[PDB]
């Protein structure tokens, strides 16, 4: 329950590698272009997903990206916390 | 066909009314409060949708909207070009 949704699915390249980014643990992020001009996303991972982006994805490979819209602010910072990556060449 | 894909879905708050915002025609955006806190999201409609949103919506009020997430440059704004608007109270 709670009354609101928030899903972003893209599918796009990554035009530079992923940073492994160890907190408290492991996140990497990636920006990807989703071409329509382009539109740029920085893309977040979190546990495992973080460990699969670093250790498996690389510049220029094709992804599917599902998960949040986060709106970060205070001056609004878009990410998209993501759920699910998945390789699509 | 393309090998790209953009496609957001979000289920918010009116947090204030629309504003129309006719071209060359009819725009008309707003903003809707998506909690998780809470990400905020300018949403943009053009010609019978955007007429639709003007003379339908309003502040407080639930709505669905589907569309594309914009990451316009040049610094970088974020805004939802929505295909689909429902009212969901």
């Amino acid at each position: 329950h709670m009354s609101f949704f928030n899903k972003i699915i893209l599918i796009g390249r990554l035009v530079r590698d992923p940073e492994e980014r160890y907190t408290l643990t492991p996140v990497t992020t990636f920006t990807i272009a989703v071409d329509r001009t382009t539109d740029f996303f920085r893309i977040v991972t979190f546990g495992r997903l973080a460990e699969f982006a670093r250790t498996y994805l690389t510049k220029g490979r094709l992804v599917l990206v599902e998960g949040e819209m986060r709106m970060r602010r205070k001056r609004v910072s878009p990410e998209v916390v993501a759920n699910v990556v998945r390789f699509m060449d």
